[PDB]
This record gives structure tokens, sequence and C-alpha cells, in this order.
């Protein structure tokens, strides 16, 4: 909707703008959800957030247990878009709460999930995201979860885990990244690029039309929108030699509200991205 196409010098200044960039950041409409559109009793016990509710257009709706029931088909999560518009790359969704654990994975099955991206601090649990894998083992309206290894690295934790539910078993890969800065300075870039191209090259390894990664801290919008952007805007700048983040937050806030909820975050995006240019040009 608008847009600032982004060359690799223009790249690099702007990322060191903020002034600029918080002018443009905050002429973005959010594109927040009236309440008013989901009025079904109880429905706020399904958010973190009153206010930080799924856009209808784009929300993923369970279809389990009972499809007829809104409360039980309702899950704080929305479809976003990809590079150059493909439908539903990733899930941009809420930390589960313990009422939606449940949820989550039915979620994630239904979906046929590959890949979860979470974006959650160590001193962040139990507050910005339950818990809600296994030790080794847990099962959930009827969805057997087993994480079979963890791979620690500097940046993140990978969790390879297994999902049964009858005579079905899936593989799923959950990424869970604690490398998030308190302040967005360039200094705290490179984890998040890592992640961004580790998460890119596992999701290539899925094969034609990957089923939708899922995105989240405890929003689903802000560090979300932040990884989503910073990976849309990742394959502009190998296919077209340009970003243009200002468009591609657009996107993302027509897919979910506040993606991107802040300019410190809004401004770690062009660091990340000027960072990539860098890295590219050699």
């Amino acid at each position: 909707s608008m847009s600032r196409v982004l060359q690799a010098e223009e790249l690099h200044e702007k990322a060191l703008d903020p002034f600029l960039l918080q002018a443009e950041f905050f002429e973005i409409p959010m594109n927040f959800v009236d309440p008013k559109e989901y009025d079904i009793p109880g429905l706020v016990r399904k958010n973190r957030y009153k206010t930080i509710l799924p856009n209808p257009h784009s929300r993923v709706c369970l279809t389990s247990p009972d499809p007829d029931d809104p409360l039980s088909s309702y899950i704080n999560a929305n479809y976003i878009r990809g590079y150059g518009g493909e439908e539903k790359v990733y899930i941009a969704t809420q930390g589960p709460i313990v009422s939606t654990v449940a949820d989550f994975w039915r979620m994630v099955w239904q979906e046929h999930t590959p890949i979860i991206v979470m974006i959650t601090n160590i001193e962040e649990m139990n507050e910005k995201c339950t818990e809600y894998w296994p030790e080794e083992q847990v099962a959930y309206d009827g969805v057997e979860i087993t994480v079979q290894k963890v791979i620690h690295t500097e940046d993140y934790r990978l969790r390879l885990i297994s999902l049964k539910s009858g005579t079905e078993e899936r593989g799923l890969k959950h990424y869970w990244f604690t490398s998030w800065p308190d302040q967005k300075t360039p200094d705290r870039a490179p984890p998040l690029l890592h992640l961004v191209r580790e998460v890119e090259e596992a999701a290539q390894q899925e094969g034609p039309h990957c089923a939708p990664i899922i995105v989240h801290c405890s929003a689903g919008i802000g560090r979300t929108g932040c990884f989503i952007a910073t990976s849309i805007c990742c394959q502009q700048l190998r296919q077209e030699g340009v970003v243009d983040i200002l468009k591609t937050t657009c996107q993302l806030r027509q897919d979910r509200g506040g993606m991107i909820q802040t300019c410190e975050q809004y401004q770690f995006v062009h660091h990340v991205m000027s960072l990539y240019e860098k890295q590219l040009s050699h």
C-alpha cells in the first residue's frame, strides 16, 4: 500500500536515521481489529491481549473438535503472506496460554505445520509463553507430541519433534530463539539474520508448497512481524537487489493487525537488512 524501495546505500543510511524511521513507521496504520468482531462469550479467555485480535479475513479457524462451536474453533492466529504475496507462508500467532496449548497443537496438526519459530527469551517463560512442549512426550486433543532431540546452538535451540495421531506420523522442527535483544542495536542483528536463514533453509527442505510456518512470541505481532518481515525482505534482496520494508510491513499489517509493533522493532529490521546487504556484497 505504501512503498519505499531501498537500494543498498539508502538502506544502510536509512537504518541509522531514527527520525525518518519513526516518521515513516508511525504513518503505517496498525489495522487492528475492532473487538466487537468477536462478540462471543468466553472468547477473551483465548486471547492474551484483549485488543490484539486476528483479522477475520486471514484468521486461522480450527475445525476440530466441534467446528460448529465458534469458541472451539477460535485461535488467535492469522495466515501471513510471504514474499511476492504467496499465500499462507506463515501463521503468526500468540504464545499459547494454558487454556490454548491444546488449540495451538490442533492448529499445528490441522495446518501440517513443519516449522515453529518461537522468539521468546528464557526470562519471559510462563509470562510471555506457556512451555507448550513436553520434556519427552505429551498428548493434546488427540495428537501425541514427542521431542526426539534437542540441538543447542549459540542463537537458538532446535527441537526435532514427532507428532502422531492415529496412523499418521509427521515431523516438526521447533526453533526457539533466545537472543532477542532488549536494545535493538546493530550488534544484535547477526543472530536474527542467522535464524532467518536457517529457518528459510529448513523451509526449502520441505519441498514444494511448504505448509505454513508458525511464528510467535507473546502477542504474535511484534517480534513475529520482525522475523517475518526480515525473512520476506531477505528474499526480496536476493531476488530484486532492493528491499521495501515499508511495503512488506504494510502487507504484514493487512494480514494481521500490528505486525512490527514498535519503531525500535522497525529499525531493527533495517539494521538486519543492512547487515545482510553488506554480507551479500562481501
